[PDB]
């Protein structure tokens, strides 16, 4: 199946028995999932994302049923907003990122030219909005909270903002603030063309 990005990329998940509906999350270098019944030993860990951290329960050897697809590997589980499917999986059945085809064993970063600037991001299938970290850009704005795994960060909003992502020119909204890494959103990736592929 090929997947576009006009909506979040949410797939049907079998995990210990239960039936569950998770993101196609290319920005996660993990897979976390909400609190849930799941058997056997564990190890205590934390995560870190947007908004700060959360403590999980790592279970590892996993068997999990994507779209259909089965893949074994480590799931962590706790207070996440959204049941999220990373790369650690995404790897298993065969997912690719298209816009140049990009396979998931790393980051799917790319440069940017924002603002006269150059900058690396990582196209993310997860995140609804582009969030990139402290940086100049000219004009007006407007506070925003937005949510992640950890909680919230407050942002500023800049509107009709130009953006060249491997060298693909968009135009949308921007969100700049404390997130870790920059993001590429959906409401730019659907400017470049990118489909997910497995």
């Amino acid at each position: 199946p090929q997947v576009t990005l006009w909506q979040r990329p949410l797939v049907t998940i079998k995990i210990g028995g239960q039936l569950k509906e998770a993101l196609l999350d290319t920005g996660a270098d993990n897979t976390v999932l909400e609190e849930m019944s799941l058997p056997g030993r564990w190890k205590p860990k934390m995560i870190g994302g947007i908004g700060g951290f959360i403590k999980v329960r790592q279970y590892d050897q996993i068997l999990i049923e994507i779209c259909g697809h089965k893949a074994i590997g480590t799931v962590l589980v706790g207070p996440t907003p959204v049941n999220i499917i990373g790369r650690n999986l995404l790897t298993q059945i065969g997912m690719t990122l298209n816009f140049p085809q990009v396979t998931l064993w790393q980051r799917p970063l790319v440069t940017i030219k924002i603002g006269g600037q150059l900058k690396e991001a990582l196209l993310d299938t997860g995140a609804d909005n582009t969030v990139l970290e402290e940086m100049s850009l000219p004009g007006r704005w407007k506070p925003k909270m937005i949510g992640g795994i950890g909680g919230f960060i407050k942002v500023r909003q800049y509107d009709q903002i130009l953006i060249e992502i491997c060298g693909h020119k968009a135009i949308g909204t921007v969100l700049v603030g404390p997130t870790p890494v920059n993001i590429i959103g959906r409401n730019l990736l659907t400017q470049i063309g990118a489909t997910l592929n497995f």
